[PDB]
């Protein structure tokens, strides 16, 4: 798997960041959680929506150095957004999120799992330490 540079241009949700990679702009949906959404035709505003979309805001807005990494399965979902690990300064936003008890650790997508017992460790951790949707 390979870190490549990108450069935030905004925060959509907690689960979508919209950057400038390899010189084009182009959203990012995290790879492996599911996240309270702020988003949805139905449901929208859910209980920890608002926290995790602030929680990733801050994350990578006051970041210097914003990396995306793809997996080694099918890189974009099919509403064309690209499917990432977003690391942050060095640090996973995915992880991040789920360790602090954001977000789940979803379904693995078509082969994408390199970082799926990573997560799947801090999960763990945070339902242990009744965090945020794990209370």
């Amino acid at each position: 798997l390979h870190k490549e540079p990108a450069t935030l241009i905004k925060a959509i949700d907690g689960d979508t960041v919209k950057l400038m990679y390899k010189g084009q702009p182009m959203t990012f949906r995290l790879l492996l959680v599911d996240i309270p959404e702020t988003k949805h035709p139905k449901k929208g505003v859910e209980k920890y929506g608002p926290e995790a979309a602030a929680f990733t805001k801050k994350m990578v807005e006051n970041a210097k150095k914003i990396e995306v990494e793809f997996d080694k399965g099918q890189r974009t979902d099919k509403y064309g957004r690209g499917l990432a690990y977003i690391y942050a300064d060095g640090k996973m936003v995915n992880e991040a999120l789920v360790r602090q008890g954001l977000a789940k650790v979803a379904y693995v997508y078509k082969g994408n799992n390199t970082h799926e017992q990573l997560l799947r460790k801090a999960e763990a951790q945070a339902k242990k330490e009744k965090l945020n949707i794990w209370s």
